[PDB]
């Protein structure tokens, strides 16, 4: 699910076995946080362009998931990928996609 | 951008050198495929939650509508990262996102 997924995964190229691998995920943690805290904007090889957003310290969720909203530490990333995934999600989930 | 970005960025930690990440690289393509054709639905260890977006729509009525009527190979990859991302967005685009 995370770090099954890609720990596996990118050990079957880069990151051959535990040692390798497990760098790979306590290094991503570093690849964006850097970015996304100052340098957020990015884009990495048709594969995370990065643009996030704030809204500052409003704090006052609504009248039901008790006084909270995710509103005090800026708001969250908005991001988009494609190019090489895009070709991807054509023909194999994308049947049941269109209908 | 794209190569130097990954390449150099991530090697510091993992990625030791140009064999490593350029390995990370050209499998990212072989990352994602999988996924985004039939798995698109997936979180990235706290780094791309991947939904796709199919829209093309035409099947082959004839060469007369213009070869299509219906479904087509469709899609745009949608993503939204977590808040580990955005927990680093909390400091400098937090800021002047404001206006």
């Amino acid at each position: 699910m995370n770090k099954t997924e890609l720990i596996k995964a990118i050990a079957q190229d880069t990151e051959l076995t535990q040692v390798s691998v497990s760098k790979m995920l306590a290094s991503f943690e570093k690849i964006t946080t850097e970015t996304v805290a100052k340098g957020d904007k990015v884009q990495l090889t048709g594969f995370l362009n990065i643009k996030p957003v704030a809204r500052q310290a409003r704090k006052g969720f609504n009248p039901q998931t008790q006084e909270a909203l995710e509103i005090a530490p800026s708001v969250g990333v908005s991001v988009k990928p494609g190019e090489s995934l895009k070709k991807a999600a054509e023909g194999l989930k994308y049947e049941d996609f269109a209908k």
